[PDB]
């Protein structure tokens, strides 16, 4: 209710926004009261430990003046969160408990696969960060990580950043950054993202 | 179309996944309600994250694994455009883990099972 009736990034106090008053002073009274009736009360465990202490930041302007950006840094947090955690509410009831199962164990198949597969994206990541690093994308190697990344769904970029930088004349290796697409397509999109349905597939 | 001799194991078929679908559904919406509400903080200076009803809409079309991630994510951090870099680039990493990945393979393996 208050991530919905105030505008992200404002300030707000139990009096509203610092520029709805009883909405906004009562739930924060009630998410203040919850979070200190949960530090009462107390990846379950670990999850209320955020929710909690994140709960609080986002509402101690209702008797402590803080700053815009960490109440809505906390704010972002604290939501995301509360709702995740809300999924594991869903284990006891009869029409759900099942998906929830089913969540966990693909996702702890995922987790362990990524301690190898963490260095198959390292490999591109650091090889498209010397052979593309003029284009925005992948100035910085940190950035070309975050980038390989996202091209692991199928969405490479083809066009936008080997294709027309090509027909340009900027690519600076042009043979050997089209030899690392294809492989990067094959290992990747196809072999890596079929390795993980076939460990779904299965695991279901 | 379910009572012709080459048809109507589809139409079977298709009420199966469907009818799992919407039942898995019940458990999901909470899953994109909360990266919905939360992009919705980190993004909500551009267009597509305006609103939390378009913000919810977007990230149900995300799902699929458009991402939209260089017109959102890089060319905003670039320009120091997002309010929360750091954060907002975790949240992309970890709605890319949950949502496009295993949420997306949980729907193909309850859907190879159950044909």
């Amino acid at each position: 209710i208050l991530v919905v009736n105030i505008k992200p990034g404002m300030a707000f106090n139990s009096t509203g926004i610092i520029n709805n008053s009883y909405l906004i002073k009562t739930c924060m009274i009630l998410v203040f009261l919850s979070s200190i009736f949960g530090y009462c009360k107390e990846i379950s465990n670990v999850l209320e430990w955020i929710i909690y202490t994140t709960g609080i930041i986002f509402v101690l302007p209702l008797f402590v003046e803080i700053p815009a950006h960490l109440q809505w840094q906390c704010g972002a947090i604290a939501v995301y969160f509360y709702w995740m955690n809300f999924l594991l509410y869903l284990q006891r009831f009869e029409n759900c408990g099942i998906f929830i199962v089913m969540l966990e164990v693909i996702l702890k198949t995922l987790l362990r696969s990524t301690v190898v597969f963490i260095f198959l994206l390292l490999a591109f990541g650091l090889s498209f960060y010397i052979l593309l690093n003029l284009q925005d994308p992948f100035s910085s190697p940190l950035l070309s990580i975050i980038q390989t990344f996202s091209m692991m769904l199928g969405d490479i970029n083809y066009r936008e950043s080997f294709l027309e930088p090509y027909l340009r004349n900027e690519l600076a290796h042009p043979v050997l950054s089209f030899a690392q697409l294809v492989s990067f397509t094959i290992f990747v999109p196809i072999v890596l993202m079929n390795l993980l349905i076939g460990l779904a597939v299965g695991d279901i």
